[PDB]
């Protein structure tokens, strides 16, 4: 049971406003992945909680596109099928991603290997109809995949 | 329940390796925040879950530097409370940031309006491999921070 709510901007922001109000500079602490030391939390005024931060969802193609690099970076070829290739195909509604991946993600993208018989494909997302912008969105999200074997991420 | 395991990279490697031994092409699909059409969902062949891909650490403190700018970006116009302004400090363990977002966090930075008090203080991560005490590594970047944040309110997020 937490004696607090995940913040608003407009709370943030006045959460802000009492910190101007009393005017003593403030440190904010964030520790690594495993948080933080016994000193750091007996000196804290205060200790808040990073428990309902969340993977924007713009970024969960992102993360995708970098597990399946990951992946087939160690898979090992089979010299002995002579298939018709497997080719894998990412096709992801393309919601705006923050500034600060947009454009390194194109080039993350560029450094894949050659060999990597890889495509990211990114459908216009609708303008927020729910019902008739997801029959659009799927609609031409089928038509990239065609024939392929469908996997779903919901 | 559901009937599988989040991947790391080892079974994920071993999942691409059994569709290159089937040979047909596939496709991955990601919907929106609202998901994917009925249409979508009736012709999977599998329906797989994101719901255990969490926020990588090192985006952490993007996200509440992100949130602080939001947040200061609609206090008071610039009427200031006084001519001897709170300064607040955002001391974060500096993890590695992911190849996809490497400059771009610097940049976005970079534009902050100089008139935000705003500073980002970056602690060097501990080395943490198999060996790696993690209370010492703790112990240490807590130092590092405290050491930072000097005689300021502290307040802590984990």
């Amino acid at each position: 049971m937490i004696p607090g709510k995940p913040f608003d901007t407009p709370q943030l922001a006045a959460e802000l406003e009492r910190w101007k109000l009393d005017g003593r500079d403030v440190s904010l602490l964030i520790g690594g992945p495993e948080g933080l030391s016994p000193a750091c939390k007996a000196a804290a005024e205060q200790s808040w909680s990073l428990s309902a931060l969340t993977l924007p969802h713009p970024l969960v193609r992102v993360l995708v596109a970098e597990s399946l690099y990951r992946a087939w970076s160690i898979t090992t070829n089979h010299p002995y099928h002579r298939e018709g290739s497997m080719k894998l195909q990412l096709v992801a509604v393309g919601t705006k991603m923050p500034d600060w991946v947009q454009t390194g993600f194109t080039e993350y993208l560029r450094r894949f290997p050659k060999d990597m018989p890889f495509e990211l494909i990114e459908i216009p997302a609708g303008k927020r109809d729910i019902k008739r912008i997801l029959d659009k969105e799927g609609e031409q999200m089928l038509a990239a995949a065609g024939k392929n074997r469908i996997v779903t991420l919901d």
